């Protein structure tokens, strides 16, 4: 069933490397900070019963079942595994508001959020966009029971990411916004339903196909910050722009940083490219500091992995449609 409702969630940039929204859960609501993520498909916010020996959830809102009315009880034990780190819970049931959208959702309450890295995170919980077959416990993600309504213009949902005083980000559920994107949309149809992953069909640093010359896997993931390939592809790729390996992540001389090449990904019938200010974090000029790059290695595991994964590093320059209706992915200038 179809609506003719469209609903916007305005997002905050932290740093250019988290990009969260607010949801309410519960009657009254209690107000979370959220990641919309593309690359799963678990509603989770920290509880009221996470033990205050986890520092994290000392820095973090908690979500009481008893101080809401409309809260049903589950208790299935969950675990939920990430790039950085694993949060551990409990399932419970409430209804979630997002951007004007009341929806009876099933998430979990986190009990168990180490420090390293949920000290580091802006944000309260995460809100997956990803499909059912992602989904630990195979809970109906929020997208699922927000078609289910029949309000909404159209099954899509549209990503658009600022570059770090004004709106950090858009969220479009039903449609996509204009005003943040310039042409026209060329989609790349998912390889199977269940996962955000396209076909990619080779990657250049300059003008030469460097790599990904007999095609590789793409996922385009909102909840990831960079642009990430395997060790084995980011090591070749940072030898070939003069990088070097930290514990965390690679850098350039400051100095260098403009003089770096372009770097383009084949999807679909298209080229996108990225310029040296796309993908360095350009914090000053200097031939005595060192500057780091918006693109990190990642071991993405199977089934899902060894895959690349366009997060934030992409998104900022492509607005993103993700098309549930059609399977498909779409790309436009971001304006
Ligand atoms: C662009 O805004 C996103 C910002 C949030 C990113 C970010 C980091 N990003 C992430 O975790 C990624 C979010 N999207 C799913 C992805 N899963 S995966 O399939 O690629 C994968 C799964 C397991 C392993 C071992 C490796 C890869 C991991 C985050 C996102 C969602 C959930 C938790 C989470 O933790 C932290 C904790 C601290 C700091 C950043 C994060
Ligand atoms: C928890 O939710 C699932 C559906 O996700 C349901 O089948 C199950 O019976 C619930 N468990 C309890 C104890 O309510």
């Amino acid at each position: 069933t179809l609506g003719n409702t469209t609903s916007s969630v305005i997002l905050t940039n932290y740093m250019d490397t988290q990009y969260y929204g607010e949801i309410g859960i519960g009657t009254p609501p209690q107000t979370f900070k959220v990641v919309f993520d593309t690359g799963s498909s678990n509603v989770w916010v920290p509880s009221s019963k996470c033990s205050r020996l986890y520092t994290a959830c000392v820095y973090h809102k908690l979500f009481d079942a008893s101080d809401s009315s409309s809260y049903k009880h589950n208790g299935t034990e969950l675990t939920l595994r990430y790039s950085t780190g694993t949060v551990s819970g409990f399932l419970s049931q409430d209804i979630i508001t997002v951007g004007g959208i009341t929806v009876t959702q099933m998430f979990g309450e986190v009990t168990e959020m180490p420090a390293l890295p949920f000290m580091l995170a802006e944000f309260d919980g995460v809100v997956g966009m990803g499909f059912i077959e992602q989904a630990i416990g195979r809970v109906t993600p929020i997208f699922d029971n927000i078609i289910s309504q029949g309000v909404l213009k159209e099954d899509v949902f549209s990503f658009y990411y600022n570059r770090d005083q004004s709106l950090g980000g858009q969220i479009v559920l039903g449609g996509s916004d204009p005003q943040h994107y310039e042409g026209n949309f060329h989609y790349i149809n998912l390889i199977k339903t269940g996962v955000w992953q396209i076909q990619m069909k080779g990657v250049s640093v300059g003008s030469s196909t460097l790599l990904c010359e007999d095609g590789c896997l793409a996922l385009v993931d909102t909840g990831a910050s960079y642009i990430s390939g395997s060790t084995s592809s980011i090591e070749k790729l940072m030898e070939a722009l003069g990088a070097k390996k930290r514990l965390f992540d690679y850098v350039v001389k400051c100095n260098e940083g403009p003089t770096l090449p372009d770097i383009s990904f084949h999807l679909g019938g298209k080229e996108y490219t990225l310029t040296s200010a796309d993908y360095v974090f350009q914090e000053s000029y200097s031939s005595k500091k060192l500057c780091t790059l918006a693109i990190h290695a990642m071991d993405i595991p199977p089934p899902t992995g060894p895959t690349w994964a366009l997060g934030a590093t992409f998104i900022r320059k492509f607005y993103t449609e993700f098309d549930r209706r059609n399977n498909r992915i779409g790309f436009a200038l971001a304006r």
